[PDB]
């Protein structure tokens, strides 16, 4: 549609590009309308269309006004004066700074009016201006005049949305129009799963509001008020005494009351009190509590987002009773493994929509001088010395990497004379390699200038630290490192592949860190100030660490925001103001991790992928038994069922005297059956076919391992415990013949060698980074501490010497920088977001060895972690993502027939065409048999009633949101007789329906559900007498009742979009039950050993006794948690703890009780790969394979819709028994259905041209005309 502009329409008026102006005119005064300066335009080619038809260019200051509008300095003009304006905003304050911002604001106003004067009187100021940069440029000047003729009339909250002005600089990066549009249909399109976000986490809400409305209140109380000094009342002074707070109970310097309930499993929390009900209080100030809808809407996005959630799921649990990790569950693989991911698709295909565009218009265009000289360049060149450069810097990386904090004097001459004869050798070869050969070629290479570079830095190094330079290179020493990439081939590429294809990723940095500066000017300027008027209602009267006063702890707070932690900055904001703190970190959180980080997760995913006989006999009998099918299930089954057995071997087993006879009879019969079944196996299969397969091994060592441990009787020593756990992983055998687990298990195995470079890459750059953090922070981390754990301030001691003059204990703290091993632990930390603010805390306070920390000095080195975390964690840890979706899609091909040869196209016509075989239609018998009573059904199927039916479930859902605990008496009645209409109403409508169309009720889907929907709702408002006759219990009438919110999510029905999304989500759901299956053996495996290693453990840091590792149902209830590596940082400081253990005595009462270190380090640093990395990104990539097909199946090929909706006609359109035609109504048949599958009424050439086969005279059957009519689609649209 560009030659409607470009003609008799509104012309244009003038144009640019690269100096020429041919301006366009009334075509009464012609000027310049080619198309000598000009015809090279054309050649150029071989933009600033105005629009302005308003009035005529004749000469008056509307021509400068032109001049000045497309200049090549203007717009630069205008944006250096923006980028000193915001440089200017960065400090807060300064006296008549007031009239420079009256400079800054007057620039603009001179810029809109000499743009606007250029386009226009008045009436295209209403046309033309849908470009919203002149939206913006016009509406903050407007907010900024406005703030100046008020002089501060009570509103300062509007002088901050200025700042957003500086986001007209991202155009000034080359490469900036294939991301920003990227964000605009991201957002878009991502539209209609907005709406079914709301709605299911609002279905999540109400499900929670029945379940714990109002528990989080239990509190302990002391029993009666007393036999004695309280008096003698027993009556209502009672509740004087019972609400007096100073007797709830705190154990100790907390300001949270612990939790009890008293169901079976929870709490029970000291003898000598008792669990009540509904005393004032909620934690956290009271915000978390489910004791109104808007809370519980509040909790229930913090679950599904996946933020400190450990916090509600430790409470909710201490108060309920254990069984109810039923809900969470639901709520965790619904709304964040598995809807989390809808955005990432989103994101992910707006994308690679985006890029095709730009990347495919790119494309589419002294004689023995020298004598010795050729000596010496055979003795530099020959490959011994490539061999012996790479291996004496390996051997420098290795006398790099030590560094202790004591470090004895040997170990300091030693590193040194050692960097003495490396950079020797260094400085001497690369000299020799000069007088080689090409003295001049040498800096013609773009690889032999690092060389030269890192010599100069060791040279200086070596002279400004023999003089007196404290720190000069020492730190570019480290530059050593990187000149291991001429010899890995797999780092090399990794290399490559990223330095030349590089906008890209410094477009989306500048995108990311510019949007988060606007949001810290924005806050700082926002809440700011009620940090210090109010600065006492927080604990103890004192700024918290993270706070909006200065502009570098705003930055700081808003970037923890976008690292993915929101809430718990949350609480102190709304602490002192009270609303408006929402909506500000929902949006930086929404706009800040969900866009961005998925944006650039979508950046790397197209860059980075004679008694022979007998002998014989025997051979075929047991050759003939072992693949009877009989025989199979039965050895399958006796592992299941002595391998579940295993479980209930927890604390107090022994007192339990029967079952350990029992469990021993087992493992003999055990030992036999595995001793003989090996024997049977090895007959049959042969014996070089045996060890060579993978499977039989497992076999061989666990049934090796029986045997060691069963001799071990004539010695009379007890059965060793590690080795007869070995029998759980033959349950890994059958597990992988489920219907529907090829796919996953050969998608793992095979991605299993890229899993490993990756590793290896990341070991590297970590390295890079910790013998860097040693050097900045060993030997600091200590602290002077009392006999409690508080420092003591600043002057009662200054540095160690005074720690140690009155015995005020000198400790340290866990994790540290002393060794390189404690910084790799520190950083895998840092790296996953857990536990990383006391490591922060005491780096910031550093000050220098042997002396007290201040609480906030040094606060610079931030940037340390900041550059840290980027290299780190939004690049390394989210590339594990991007290497199982390739290979999830490239296995689901290969192992769904479907040749590999098809080039993506023509794939989605064979899923069309293969779509043709369940083509039966089919017709409503249209009336009952007599009149009135079936007069009944003519209005049922109406525009008008269904519609009619679909708001008394919204109304329905209305009155379910208003419950709150405290309702005065009077409410829950009227709740409950209005209640009754409804669950009346619904039953009359289905049985109306039903008495209508007979029989036949039962053709849909959807009135099945209703139908057990509408009788269960009337048999659970009967069976909520639950009382009076049965246990009148509150956590069974409380769920029994849940029925009832079934007859509400009948309300998606219709909406297209939450049918499409659910579509995707249906068609892909054996494969993630079986990721899911999957997950639970794996957790089996960790339980079962988990319950042997640390059953008695000594109770610190997260291990509550009600959290420890004793039973398995615990075991479970932890591991479930640990699966999403929430709170690792507190399992593992209690479990490798091994100070003061009393070791065991192997003589009386054996006991435990310190754990260790080494197995503490192996057993988590193992589960946050097997499982926080590798599973849970499973579920990513097959929901997203999914839901990028059914997209591209919709917007091009025919969707599952189309085919039915084509059906409609033909199913009113002609009889039911029948399947024909007879051609004549075949022709305005065209004229019945929809544009996708339909061409308009001039037809009959075209019913001419393609071929329907005319069978029996005159029957068409249907077949045939619609695949005519795919074919043509198909042709038409391609
Ligand atoms: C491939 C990788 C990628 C990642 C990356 O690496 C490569 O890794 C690097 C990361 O790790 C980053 C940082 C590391 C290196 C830099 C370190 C730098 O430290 C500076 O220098 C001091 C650290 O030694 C600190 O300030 C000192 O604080 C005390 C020491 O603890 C004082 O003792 C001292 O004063 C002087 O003492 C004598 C001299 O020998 C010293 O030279 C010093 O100058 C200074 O104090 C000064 O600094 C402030 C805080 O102290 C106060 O304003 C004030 O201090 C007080 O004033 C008194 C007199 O003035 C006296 O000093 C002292 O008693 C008082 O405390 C004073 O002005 C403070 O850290 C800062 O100054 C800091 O800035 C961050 C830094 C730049 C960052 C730049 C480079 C990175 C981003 C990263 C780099 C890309
Ligand atoms: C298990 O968890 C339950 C829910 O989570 C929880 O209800 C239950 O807590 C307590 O269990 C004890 C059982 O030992 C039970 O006694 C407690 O309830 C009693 O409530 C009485 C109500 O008195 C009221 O007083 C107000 C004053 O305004 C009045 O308006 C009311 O009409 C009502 O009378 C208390 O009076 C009572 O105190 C005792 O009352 C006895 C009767 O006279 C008397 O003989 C005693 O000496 C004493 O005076 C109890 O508080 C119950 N808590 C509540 C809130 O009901 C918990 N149970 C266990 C075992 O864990
Ligand atoms: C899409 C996903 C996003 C949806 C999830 C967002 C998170 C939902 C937040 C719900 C607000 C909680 C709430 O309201 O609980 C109020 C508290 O009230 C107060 O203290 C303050 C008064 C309320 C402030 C205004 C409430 C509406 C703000 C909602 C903002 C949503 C916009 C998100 C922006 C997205 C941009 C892309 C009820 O008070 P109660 O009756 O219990 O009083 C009892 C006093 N003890
Ligand atoms: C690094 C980062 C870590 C990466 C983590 C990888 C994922 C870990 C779970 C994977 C589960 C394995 C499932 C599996 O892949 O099963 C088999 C392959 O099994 C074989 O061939 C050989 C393997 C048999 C051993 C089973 C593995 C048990 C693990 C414990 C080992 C302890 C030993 C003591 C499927 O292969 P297929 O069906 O094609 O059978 C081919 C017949 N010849
Ligand atoms: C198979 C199911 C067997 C369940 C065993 C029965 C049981 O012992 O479980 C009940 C109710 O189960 C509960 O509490 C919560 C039920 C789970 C709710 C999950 C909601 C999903 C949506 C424990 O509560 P009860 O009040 O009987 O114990 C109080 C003792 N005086
Ligand atoms: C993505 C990439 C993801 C990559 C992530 C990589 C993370 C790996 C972290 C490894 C840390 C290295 C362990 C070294 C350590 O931390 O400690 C060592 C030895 O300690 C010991 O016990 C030795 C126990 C370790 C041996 C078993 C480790 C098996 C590893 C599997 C120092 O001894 P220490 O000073 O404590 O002596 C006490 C003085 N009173
Ligand atoms: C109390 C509540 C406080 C909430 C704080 C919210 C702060 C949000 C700050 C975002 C900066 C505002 C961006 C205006 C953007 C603006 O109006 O400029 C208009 C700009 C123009 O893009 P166009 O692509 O349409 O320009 C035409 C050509 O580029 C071809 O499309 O739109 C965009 O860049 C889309 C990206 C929006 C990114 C916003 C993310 C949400
Ligand atoms: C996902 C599918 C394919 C696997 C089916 C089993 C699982 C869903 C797991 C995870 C949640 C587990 C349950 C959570 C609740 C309970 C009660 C609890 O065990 C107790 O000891 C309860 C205490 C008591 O009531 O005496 C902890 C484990 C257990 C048995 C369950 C163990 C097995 C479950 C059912
Ligand atoms: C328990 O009863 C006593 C007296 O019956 C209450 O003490 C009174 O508390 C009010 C609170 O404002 C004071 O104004 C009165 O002066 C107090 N009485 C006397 C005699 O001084 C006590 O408040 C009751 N318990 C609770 C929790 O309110
Ligand atoms: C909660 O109990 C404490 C302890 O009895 C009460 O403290 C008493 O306070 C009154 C005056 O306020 C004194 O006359 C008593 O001597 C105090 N008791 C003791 C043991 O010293 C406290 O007042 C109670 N809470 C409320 C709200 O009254
Ligand atoms: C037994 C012992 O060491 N007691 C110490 C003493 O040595 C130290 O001089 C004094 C400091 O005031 O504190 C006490
Ligand atoms: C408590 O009240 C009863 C009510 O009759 C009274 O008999 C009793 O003496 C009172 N307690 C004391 C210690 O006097
Ligand atoms: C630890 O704190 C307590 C207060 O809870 C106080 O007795 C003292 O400061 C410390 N205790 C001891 C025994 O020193
Ligand atoms: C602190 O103790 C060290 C011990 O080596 C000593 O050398 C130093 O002089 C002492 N300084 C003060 C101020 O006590």
């Amino acid at each position: 549609a560009n030659k409607d502009r470009d003609g008799s329409a509104h012309p244009d008026q003038a144009l640019e590009q690269g100096s020429r102006l041919p301006a366009r005119m009334r075509n009464i005064f012609p000027a310049e309308l080619a198309s000598n300066k000009k015809t090279f335009v054309v050649v150029t080619k071989a933009s600033g269309e105005k629009s302005l038809w308003m009035l005529d260019p004749f000469t008056p200051i509307r021509r400068v006004a032109i001049s000045t509008m497309v200049q090549p300095i203007f717009s630069y003009f205008i944006m250096i004066t923006i980028l000193i304006h915001c440089i200017f905003m960065i400090m807060p304050a300064t006296q008549t700074t007031y009239i420079l911002e009256l400079v800054f604001l007057s620039i603009y106003t001179i810029e809109v009016v000499v743009k606007v004067l250029a386009r226009g009187f008045i009436l295209h100021p209403f046309a033309y201006l849908r470009d919203p940069w002149n939206w913006l440029d016009f509406l903050v000047t407007l907010i900024g005049y406005i703030t100046l003729v008020v002089d501060l009339g009570h509103l300062y909250a509007l002088r901050a949305f200025r700042v957003l002005r500086s986001w007209r600089t991202v155009t000034i990066v080359p490469g900036w129009r294939t991301i920003v549009d990227a964000l605009s249909l991201s957002i878009t399109s991502l539209k209609d799963l907005v709406l079914l976000l709301l709605f299911s986490l609002s279905v999540f809400a109400l499900i929670g509001l029945q379940l714990f409305m109002g528990n989080l209140k239990h509190k302990c109380v002391k029993h009666f008020p007393a036999d004695g000094s309280w008096g003698n009342f027993t009556d209502e002074r009672w509740f004087n005494y019972t609400s007096n707070s100073s007797h709830w109970y705190i154990p100790d310097d907390w300001i949270e009351y612990p939790l009890c309930g008293n169901s079976s499993g929870a709490g029970m929390c000291p003898p000598g009190y008792t669990c009540l009900q509904g005393y004032g209080g909620n934690p956290n100030y009271g915000y978390t509590s489910f004791d109104t809808f808007g809370w519980a809407f509040l909790s229930v996005f913090r679950l599904v987002t996946l933020d400190y959630w450990e916090d509600l799921y430790q409470l909710a649990l201490r108060s309920a009773g254990p069984w109810h990790i039923l809900f969470f569950i639901i709520v965790v693989f619904y709304g964040t493994f598995c809807f989390l991911n809808f955005i990432l698709a989103v994101v992910v295909m707006s994308y690679t929509h985006m890029v095709k565009r730009a990347d495919e218009e790119k494309a589419a265009e002294c004689v023995p001088w020298q004598k010795l000289q050729g000596a010496i360049g055979a003795v530099v060149l020959s490959p011994f010395f490539e061999l012996f450069i790479a291996v004496i810097i390996v051997l420098n990386i290795t006398f790099m990497a030590l560094d202790h904090h004591d470090m004895n004097i040997e170990f300091e001459r030693i590193l040194r004379t050692g960097n003495y004869i490396f950079t020797s050798i260094y400085i001497v070869e690369a000299v020799l390699k000069i007088i080689a050969l090409s003295p001049k070629f040498y800096f013609k290479d773009s690889w032999n200038v690092f060389d030269f570079i890192i010599v100069v830095f060791a040279i200086l190094e070596l002279g400004l630290e023999g003089v007196q330079g404290l720190s000069v290179f020492r730190s570019f020493r480290l530059l050593r490192v990187f000149r291991l990439a001429k010899f890995w081939p797999t780092l090399n590429n990794f290399m490559s592949v990223m330095t030349k294809s590089y906008g890209a990723f410094v477009n989306v940095m500048y995108v990311m860190f510019l949007l988060l500066f606007i949001f810290a000017i924005i806050g700082m300027q926002l809440f700011g100030m009620n940090y210090i008027d109010n600065m006492e209602r927080f604990p103890d009267g004192d700024l918290p660490r993270w706070n909006f006063t200065d502009f570098l702890h705003s930055f700081m707070i808003v970037f923890r925001a976008l690292c993915g932690e929101w809430i718990e900055s949350m609480w102190d904001c709304m602490l002192v103001g009270d609303w408006s703190c929402i909506p500000f970190f929902v949006a930086v959180f929404f706009v800040g991790n969900l866009v961005i980080l998925n944006l650039l997760i979508a950046l790397l995913l197209n860059n980075y992928g004679s008694v022979q006989r007998m002998w014989s006999n025997i051979r075929r009998v047991c050759f003939l038994l072992a693949k009877n099918k009989y025989f199979q299930k039965f050895v399958t089954a006796v592992l299941v069922i002595t391998s579940v057995l295993l479980a209930l071997e927890d604390i107090y087993l022994p007192q339990r005297p029967v079952l350990v006879n029992i469990t021993l009879y087992v493992d003999y019969v055990l030992t036999a059956f595995f001793v003989i079944e090996m024997i049977i196996m090895l007959f049959a299969v042969g014996f070089k076919k045996y060890f060579t397969s993978k499977w039989y091994w497992l076999d061989f060592i666990v049934v090796v391992a029986y045997l060691l441990n069963f001799v071990l009787m004539c010695a009379g020593i007890e059965a060793l415990q590690t080795l007869r756990l070995l029998r759980v992983f033959r349950l890994f055998r059958p597990l992988s013949k489920v219907n529907g687990m090829q796919v996953v298990t050969s998608t793992l195995v095979e991605a299993v060698p890229h899993i490993f470079n990756v590793i290896l890459v990341g070991i590297f750059f970590w390295l890079v980074f910790a013998i860097m953090g040693v050097q900045l922070f060993a030997g600091k981390f200590y602290k002077c501490v009392d006999e409690n754990s508080t420092v003591l301030s600043h002057e009662i001691t200054m540095d160690r010497n005074d720690c140690l003059h009155e015995n005020y204990t000198w400790e340290n703290s866990p994790m540290n920088f002393d060794h390189v091993g404690n910084a790799y632990l520190s950083l895998l930390q840092v790296a996953t977001f857990k536990g990383w603010l006391q490591i922060m805390n005491d780096a910031i306070d550093s000050r220098e060895v042997h002396k007290q920390p201040i609480r906030e000095t040094n606060i610079y080195m931030y940037l340390y972690f900041i550059f840290f975390i980027v290299f780190g964690s939004f690049f390394i840890l989210k590339l594990f993502v991007c290497i199982l979706i390739d290979i999830f899609r490239q296995q689901r091909r290969k192992a769904e027939g479907l040749s590999a040869t098809d080039s993506r196209t023509q794939l989605i016509y064979r899923r069309a065409v293969m779509r043709t075989m369940s083509a039966k239609p089919v017709k409503r018998i249209p009336k009952p048999g007599n009149k009135i009573q079936g007069c009944i059904f003519d209005l049922v199927t109406n525009q008008a009633f269904d519609i009619s039916i679909m708001v008394l479930i919204c109304l329905n859902m209305v009155t379910m949101m208003v419950e709150k605990e405290g309702q005065s008496q009077h409410m829950t009645e009227v709740l409950y007789w209005i209640n009754v209409v409804f669950i009346i109403l619904f039953t009359g409508e289905c049985v109306l329906k039903l008495i209508s169309l007979r029989h036949y009720y039962f053709t849909v889907g959807w009135n099945i559900f209703d139908f057990v929907v509408v009788i269960i709702s009337i048999v659970g408002m009967f069976l909520a007498d639950l009382i009076e006759t049965y246990f009148v219990s509150p956590t069974l009438f409380r769920v029994i009742r849940l029925a009832r919110i079934g007859r509400i999510l009948r309300l998606v029905k219709g909406a297209k979009g939450i049918r499409l999304l659910l579509l995707a989500l249906r068609k892909a759901l054996r494969t993630l039950f079986n990721v899911s299956f999957l997950l639970f053996v794996i957790m089996f495996v960790y339980a079962v050993f988990g319950m042997e290693f640390f059953m008695h453990i000594r109770d610190a840091g997260a291990i509550d006794d009600v959290y420890n590792f004793k039973t398995f149902g615990q075991s479970i209830i932890l591991l479930f948690q640990l699966a999403t590596s929430a709170g690792w940082d507190g399992v593992y400081f209690a479990i490798a703890n091994e100070e003061d253990c009393r070791a065991p005595d192997h003589e009386l009462g054996y006991p435990g009780n310190c754990g260790s270190r080494a197995l503490g380090i192996a057993y988590l640093v193992s589960y946050l790969i097997i499982t926080c990395l590798v599973v849970i990104n499973m579920y990513a990539a097959v929901i997203l394979d999914y839901v990028l097909e059914v997209y591209e199946d919709s917007k091009e090929g025919l969707t599952d819709d189309d085919y039915d909706m084509f059906f409609e006609v033909w199913q009113q359109f002609d009889p039911e028994a029948t399947q024909y035609i007879r051609y004549d109504q075949l022709s305005e048949l065209l004229e019945a259905l929809q544009p996708p599958l339909q061409v308009q009424k001039p037809n009959k050439y075209k019913i001419l041209s393609m071929n329907i086969p005319i069978c029996k005279d005159d029957h068409i059957f249907y077949k045939d005309v619609l695949e005519a009519l795919v074919k043509d689609v198909f042709s038409r649209r391609g």
